[PDB]
């Protein structure tokens, strides 16, 4: 069995290897990089995004969104208070801002160390969840607005055709800024790509003992639990690595820098942080080896997970016993 301790692994494609999307996918697959949960892929050098980000100043984040903390520092949940609109020029002036700026320190672990600390005292805001893309339009390698459609897949797996699309969303963040402990949707695959600015901390668990997880978050947040049999669909709760350790739960941490893109698999759980002002983009996709996970995807029925459109078809045709109460949750 490859990669048996479940290690984050790093690739480095050259650029003949950069063409086709689902073969690297699934060379990574072989080498046993899914069983970490998530995989930083670095682009050949000749690669490139798009020419310059000199001007990305005038992207409206419609709905900007405080994350309010509470709970203790390694143990917390977040509430998202929306605030007023503003320009991503308007956003990283904030970002910068003696108030929310990165402070002083040593090297990533120190940060890493700082953010632990003191998080939970301070409320910073994320542009999460815009959609569109910052790939130019004639990048033709990893362009994360040009995959292969979830949709696609499964009617080219199962053979049904479904109605849904598929798009990328913008991400800006500041220092603080987190993700809580989730999966995707339906336990998908994601793709983020860092455009610019500073790096993104990541917490994974490997897939094979994401259950480990929940029984401790079911402990940690007994509420919440007690709400939802499926309560971290709702992204809100975090736990810090001293935590896990403390409880046994198998993990691993990475930085993701600029320039790289990061791939979590099918139910891998994830959680992490923005180190400054910066701008990732993201989507779900699937491979033949997810429809096994979609299939046995939990999911929130209480209402508060709230999810797109496309969402429908695939509980409807992959989950039918669970659909009507699924859809009773959306309505
Ligand atoms: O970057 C973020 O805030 C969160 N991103 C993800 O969970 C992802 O790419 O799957
Ligand atoms: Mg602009
Ligand atoms: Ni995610
Ligand atoms: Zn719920």
């Amino acid at each position: 069995a490859q990669n048996p301790n479940c290690n984050i692994m790093i690739f480095h494609p050259t650029k003949e290897e950069f063409n086709d999307f689902d073969k690297y996918i699934a060379y990574m697959e072989s080498q046993g990089a899914h069983r970490a949960g998530l995989a930083k892929i670095i682009p050949p050098k000749e690669w490139k995004a798009r020419e310059t980000y000199d001007n990305i100043s005038e992207i409206l984040i419609a709905t900007p969104l405080q994350q309010v903390a509470s709970g203790r520092a390694g143990v917390f949940t977040q509430y998202h208070k929306k605030k007023k609109a503003m320009t991503v020029g308007e956003y990283r002036h904030l970002a910068n801002s003696k108030k929310y700026q990165t402070p002083p320190h040593q090297n990533f672990e120190d940060l890493e160390r700082k953010y632990w600390k003191n998080r939970i005292y301070n409320s910073p805001i994320y542009g999460a969840d815009i959609s569109g893309s910052l790939f130019d339009e004639n990048t033709k390698q990893w362009n994360l607005g040009h995959l292969g459609t979830i949709q696609d897949l499964l009617e080219k797996e199962c053979g049904v055709v479904i109605e849904g699309v598929n798009t990328p969303y913008l991400y800006f963040g500041m220092w603080k800024t987190t993700f809580a402990w989730h999966t995707e949707d339906m336990d998908l695959y994601s793709i983020n790509y860092l455009h610019l600015g500073e790096p993104k901390t990541w917490y994974v668990v490997p897939p094979e003992h994401g259950q480990r997880l929940e029984r401790l978050a079911r402990e940690l947040f007994p509420g919440s639990s007690r709400g939802c049999g499926a309560f971290l669909r709702h992204k809100v709760a975090l736990i810090s690595p001293t935590v896990l350790k403390e409880n046994g739960i198998p993990f691993n941490r990475i930085t993701q820098e600029a320039g790289e893109f990061m791939v979590t698999f099918p139910y891998g759980y994830h959680a992490g942080f923005n180190h400054g002002f910066n701008c990732a983009e993201a989507i779900n996709f699937a491979t033949p080896r997810w429809i096994d996970y979609g299939k046995m995807a939990s999911q929130c029925s209480c209402g508060e997970a709230r999810v797109t459109f496309s969402m429908d078809a695939f509980v409807r045709i992959l989950q039918p016993e669970r659909y009507d109460l699924w859809k009773r949750g959306q309505d």
